[PDB]
This record gives C-alpha cells, structure tokens and sequence, in this order.
DNA sequence: ATGTGACTTATAGTCCGTGTGATTATAGTCAACAT
DNA sequence: ATGTTGACTATAATCACACGGACTATAAGTCACAT
C-alpha cells in the first residue's frame, strides 16, 4: 500500500527484536492494545504521529534514533 | 498536545516557504484540503503517514530530505 | 470428550462473566497465559487440580463454592 | 503440596476403604496402573480432571457423590 | 497386598505471535463564513 | 491568500476473544524391587 508505512513497521520490529523486546511488552509500555502492536508489524497499519510517538517512547528510543534508523531502512537495496 | 507533531508541522511549514509555496498551492499539490493543510501547520492535526506521506508529495520532497529536516528542527 | 472437563469448563466461564471478568483479568490473577484460560473455556482442555485451584483463586472463589456450582452444573436439564 | 490435593486424594482413599476394595482392584476397575493409584493415594500425583474421572469410575462413584464427598471432607 | 525408585512418552502448560469481528475515539474530507 | 467553526464519514485505535506452532515442565503410564 504505502511506501513510508511498511518502512515505519519495519523499523519498530527491528529496535523490538534488538531490545530483546515480546510484542506485549511494547503494547504495555507504549500504552497501546495488544492487537495494535501486532497489526503494526503484521500487515502494515496507518498510524498516527502521536501513536507513533508512544511506541518510540515504549521502544525507549528517542524521536531521533527513530528517524535515523527510519532513514537508513529507506534507503536500501 | 505533542512535541513531534507541532516540529512535523513546523517542518510542513519550513519547506513550504523555502520552496515559496502559498497553502492553497500546498494543497492542490497534493490533493488534499486547503483547510486540512491550514490545520496541521497551525498544529490542529495530527496526521498519519500516509497523509505526511501525501504532504511530501506535494511539497515535492523526498522522505529522507524530510526527516533530515525533522531531525535537525528536533535539536532546537 | 469428556463429560466432566466440558462442565468444569463452563463453570469457570460461567463464573468468571458472573463476576464481570475478562480472560485477561483472569488468567492475570491465575498466573496462567491468557492462552490457556481460552483454551479452557474454548476447548474443554484437561487440568490439573493445581491448574483448577490457581484459577479457582483467580475467580476469587472457594473450593467449596466451586464444587458447588459444579454439582449444579452437572444436575441440569 | 497442594490442600485441594491431599483432600482428593483423601477421599479416593476413604471411598475406595468404605466400599473394600484394594487398590490393586481400584486399578483393575479403572483401567490404570497400580503404581499410578499408590502414587496419588500417598498424594505424589496431581492428577488432571480425566484421570478423576476415570478414578471414579472405578469406584462406581457419580461425580455428583464424589464431589459431594469431597466438599464435606474439606471443611474439616 | 502396598510403596518405592527410576526411567520413557505423552501431554499439560508456557511463550510469542497471528487474525478477527464489534465497538469507541478521532483523523480525514469538505461545507460556510472570516479575515 | 489564510483561519476557524461545525459538520459528516472514514478509519485509527480499543477491547474481548479465537487459534496456531514451538518449546518446556510435568503427568501419564510401565519396568524392577522392595515390604
């Protein structure tokens, strides 16, 4: 569907996976469903900056690493 | 409301006046609605990637120059 | 099946929505995966009596009490 | 241990005691193993509502009555 | 008769994830009128 | 030109649940040897 959205998914399950993170972890400290977390990374899903922004904080990464790590995904082949 | 989302917006601003872009122009650039556009950069939004994504389109920028900007507005 | 897991079943169901919990409240003060106290519910699934217990304790019930919605149950037509 | 525990157990011996029966033929009625019945009846199982099940059975004991039993015996 | 121990093998119970209908909050989109 | 106020309607986001596969702990079932 959308470009920017499944290098969006793809960068939050990396910095899961690489903080030893479970998906339900996230769902609680990002303050979010349990299923969101899920259809985030498992199909994409559209979601909204500040929802975003909680599962930055729930990655315990900031808006910055996120972004650079979101740049490095994007440009790759 | 967010700090992400008032700098996405300050950014959506910045890089439509570099650019010398009126809203309406920002607008009918991406096809979305001039007050919708209006909305975010006065922060009244608080948009999802795939309408950020419509933006910088319109705003005729690729996704990377775009968090390279949000990065940099991030650092005050 | 069995005849006397599919009543055991339906008891800590019946139970659990009497008392206005959910599985995730459940299976939260059992100390069981959400997993399982679906499992039970769904698929009549074979416990241990220290599985019945930890979730007679879930219930926030008694043995007691529990043993005597069982009878009821099994009594019924 | 567990309280629930010792207290089946309990009663599959005070059942399998009121009717006569050895546990050698608690086992032979119940087709399950000697050992396996020895072993909850000193409480070393935890048995799973099946093999319950199949215990009563083999003491021709509905669930209703073994239950029954098994509440009055829990209240010291 | 019953009670051990110790030794496989079935399965109970765990752990991490997928996929889904139904409801609620809210973004997406577009009016009218402002300046 | 841009700002703001309601709106309607799509959909983001929530909540309670089912379902699967893979792995770990342990109950199920059977030996030998006590007594």
């Amino acid at each position: 569907e959308s470009f920017l959205l499944s290098k969006v998914s793809f960068v939050i399950k990396k910095i899961r996976l690489e903080k030893g993170m479970t998906q339900e972890d996230l769902a609680y400290k990002s303050n979010l469903d349990r299923t969101y977390i899920s259809g985030i990374e498992r199909n994409s899903r559209n979601l909204t900056i500040k929802s975003l922004e909680l599962i930055m904080k729930g990655l315990e990464v900031s808006d910055v690493v996120f972004f650079e790590m979101l740049i490095k995904e994007i440009l790759k082949h």
